[PDB]
């Protein structure tokens, strides 16, 4: 109901998102200019307010501060600097809050062929191009085991020590980076996912395909869900030891 | 007669067997995976293509990841890997990719670089650029960026660990401090973005001749240039570094 709505408001999201990625000039050479991104982003948004205005009247909507009652969440583009470089490592994030716990989340990769999507006590699904597929997280439960994805090492000198020290012991290190990283632990196909500053737009999708999966999201303390300024997701099995390795 | 229209048709016999074997993986798993499966999808494909080029091309040396060969550095010499990213593949990650180069008196002269799970394929000809499709849409021409700057760059790598053996650890970490931004999209992929300008740089400090061969035609049809660490033009070095050409000295100053 409301995960078909999401759905909905994913597939107008990525109607103009394609639009934009196939209309940017990728010749560069300097640092990006991300106005096309802002442009594209400001687009998203209010295509989404008009659409949420009239099939969910007295929605809240919330675009990339206080939390009450249901309140839509997006990011019309996590992966902007992937984004405008025409690395295809982006997606429209589409949560429903109710008092602030994600309870419907899509995240939208078109340029990736690829949506995940999960509600509350419904599951966790992800299609490429095409039937959804029921999501589940891994069962790898020894570090030196399991493939951890990350983004990059300047955001984490005590917490970067760490952070490698964990690359050091884990079978498999990657940096898919962004929502990549989170889907790939939902499907099972990653063990963990790590950042160390992190935006609740960034993450109230992620955090309901990651539980939906079985899998579990915090923040670097261990405290549950999208709110804490940074995100470990794992299948679980993992969490401790990974919290344990990087506090 | 066209090689590059024959490495394509061998790229699309391979797709076919690779996403068979892709779509029929056992992803349950809960310890290190058990490769046997991806092992046998990368035998079968070696196998299928050394068994196309005999017959459509007698003469022709075939140097496999998987079976081997003589490498000649003088004739004509095809040279395989049919499944690059088997670590992916097996998790079910869907970076992976058959890569199907000809070299000609030593020199990759076409390469096609095939990842039907991403929806992609990259390929080139020596003297006809360097182009890219996706979800077989029409081909795009490859270009590398334009960045001038190490610290406007971007930088796309695999792993820290594989850093250590040639002593250049605390230094790789130290370009990746330097510049704009840091990914490790991993394997052939870092090399196919930085054809397509997405990435303008790619770094792997130990890499064989057939996960380097399409690469090497790629990066140089669309403009850029791939060499090894220690600077040798091509795949037959043991470790790559591909830029767009502008950044190329810089960064192999930087790491020695
Ligand atoms: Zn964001
Ligand atoms: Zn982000
Ligand atoms: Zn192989
Ligand atoms: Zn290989």
């Amino acid at each position: 109901d409301d995960l078909m709505l999401a759905l909905a408001l994913a597939d107008r999201a990525d109607e103009l998102t394609r639009v934009r990625f196939g209309a940017l000039d990728l010749r560069i050479d300097t640092k990006p200019d991300l106005t096309p991104v802002t442009d594209a982003d400001r687009a998203v948004e209010s295509d989404v307010r008009q659409t949420l205005g009239r099939d969910r009247p007295g929605d809240g909507v919330l675009g990339e501060t206080t939390f009450t009652g249901r309140q839509w969440i997006v990011d019309p583009i996590d992966g902007t600097k992937n984004f405008v470089r025409g690395v295809p490592v982006w997606a429209s994030l589409i949560a429903l809050l109710e008092d602030g716990v994600p309870s419907v989340g899509v995240v939208s990769a078109p340029a990736l062929q690829r949506r995940w999507w999960a509600a509350r006590g419904r599951g966790a699904f992800a299609s490429v191009d095409a039937r959804p597929h029921r999501l589940s997280v891994s069962s790898v439960a020894e570090l030196h085991s399991a493939s951890l994805s990350f983004s990059s090492l300047s955001g984490w000198p005590g917490l970067r020590e760490r952070f490698i020290g964990l690359t050091d012991t884990v079978w498999r290190v990657r940096a898919y980076g962004d929502f990549l990283s989170y889907c790939l632990v939902a499907e099972g196909a990653v063990d963990i996912a790590a950042e160390p500053q992190v935006s609740v737009w960034d993450l109230a999708a992620l955090d309901i395909v990651v539980r939906e999966a079985g899998g579990r999201l915090t923040s670097l303390d261990g405290v549950a869900g999208p709110h804490g300024g940074s995100a470990v997701a794992t299948n679980g099995l993992l969490h401790d030891e990974v919290l344990t390795r990087l506090n």
